């Protein structure tokens, strides 16, 4: 009903932990995504007691707003029983699906026509390696099989950047089928593609 | 400020489509678990219009409500600009992190332990197979580096479910460097993993 203001400083985070292992690379590019827009979803969170509250969903955005150094975060609170927060703290993080590598380097390429920006420009805004952006885009490059094979998750973003080299649309293709079907890793990849450049 | 229901009907999803791939295995996972516990973040979308609504983050909840039959669903309306829709829309789909397949496994152990369910139970209530639930769970077995790996993403779970089968620590260990560091994929593990039993 209410979207609530709480204290960063009263909040602690589920005891049930769903995440173990937390990037900073990418905890940092969500606290400086958060410096220019703001936090967009507010944060779940139940009571724990008297003025301190237990994280449902969000930690990553409260660990950001942390290091941005905010007072108060936005909060969603919710009555829950000890289970039910285990519970819902765990599905929340279970059902999460990540953008596919080819979707993340069409987003790349949206920013870079809609802000009108430089792949550093990029890099800078989304808190990531100009090699990590050009490399994605890279990939729209690729012929439209292997960027279909990228969205199946059939192929790694480097099975593909391997291919890039190649420059013949047929060449890649044969080797597409090999990798899927022959289940090639990115080393015999990277090794068969220098292989047909020397022959 | 103000968490708003608003009709599902009246929501078209962002124009710059930052998903452009939708697996129904999970969005029906998402859809069940919210007639279990019900939508848990709200959906933010901004006004397109008159009376209708532009998704700025939160298909899958749309969706997933969708097929649950709901004829409304909870938002938070934000005040943008084209542009600012256009470009958040792609950040909280690019900030997006996904559990490790060993937390997944040690969460699946939780709601194990805190419903006192079977693996059956989990799948049915998760929304996946009695199978995927077992194999993940099984993971938990294996040594500790093993696992350190997996949450490190060194590994895959294909990689370390071959090496359930050694069933010798020691054995394990050396081929897990042997995977890292020559970067066997998942076909040559299983291959070297049987050779070993054989032998």
């Amino acid at each position: 009903e209410e979207v609530r203001h709480i204290p960063v400083k009263s909040i602690i985070p589920n005891r049930f932990q769903p995440r173990t292992m937390f990037d900073e690379e990418k905890i940092d590019e969500l606290a400086l995504t958060i410096r220019t827009h703001g936090i967009i979803q507010p944060i779940v969170v139940r009571e724990c007691g008297n003025g301190r509250f237990e994280i449902i969903a969000g930690e990553r955005r409260w660990r950001a707003v942390q290091k941005l150094g905010w007072t108060e975060i936005p909060a969603i609170i919710k009555n829950l029983n000890d289970k039910e927060t285990a519970s819902v703290a765990l599905i929340e993080n279970l059902q999460r699906e990540e953008l596919t590598p080819i979707e993340e380097a069409m987003a790349y390429a949206k920013l870079i026509e809609l802000h009108d920006l430089t792949q550093e420009a990029l890099a800078q805004r989304l808190g990531k390696g100009q090699s990590t952006i050009a490399n994605k885009l890279r990939l729209l490059k690729l012929p439209q099989e292997v960027q279909e094979a990228l969205l199946q998750r059939a192929i790694t973003e480097r099975h593909a950047r391997a291919l890039i080299a190649l420059k013949d649309k047929e060449k890649q293709l044969k080797l597409l089928q090999e990798i899927i079907d022959k289940q090639l890793n990115v080393k015999q990849t990277e090794d068969r593609v220098l292989k047909l450049l020397e022959a």
